[PDB]
């Protein structure tokens, strides 16, 4: 009857969302607001990191789903300690926000490979839409996934530090 809840975490690290365009993203939180905006990088300083964690999804077999040897791996992002990254389809927008342990379909970004060390943050409750820097922020882009292949904006490259 579920195949949402009920899972468990991989691994978690300490990593910073950074462009292909050698920029990093910057998360100013204030008394109450939340202003996000990307700055440009030149020397080895250590920006705000956030907290991935990885999620596997396990689909019952003789039933439905049909895998083929290879489950998609979701993603959490916490810059935070409790906001998490939340994709709100109200504006196309990724917006922090507290919500309970069981995280939502919203939570978890299926994470996709793109290059050599590159990465992208996909919607498993709305396939088709990723994660990425739309005019100097944290947006929800609209990226297919042969229509649109050449998008640097919907490139995401994470440091281990």
């Amino acid at each position: 009857g579920s195949s949402i809840t009920g899972i468990s975490p991989i691994t978690e690290y300490l990593a910073s969302l950074s462009t292909y365009n050698d920029q990093s993203i910057t998360f100013a939180l204030e008394d109450e607001s939340y202003e996000i905006y990307v700055e440009d990088l030149k020397k080895d300083e250590k920006k705000d990191k956030v907290l991935l964690s990885y999620y596997e999804s396990q689909h019952p077999s003789n039933e439905s789903g049909d895998g083929v040897d290879g489950k998609m791996l979701m993603v959490t992002l916490s810059p935070t300690k409790d906001f998490w990254l939340h994709a709100n389809n109200k504006e196309h927008s990724v917006e922090l926000h507290k919500c309970e342990k069981p995280l939502p379909d919203q939570a978890f970004f299926v994470l996709h490979n793109m290059h050599s060390n590159c990465v992208s943050f996909e919607c498993k409750t709305d396939p088709g839409v990723f994660i990425g820097v739309k005019d100097n922020h944290l947006a929800l882009i609209k990226v297919d996934s042969s229509e649109n292949l050449c998008t640097e904006n919907i490139l995401f490259k994470l440091s281990e530090t």
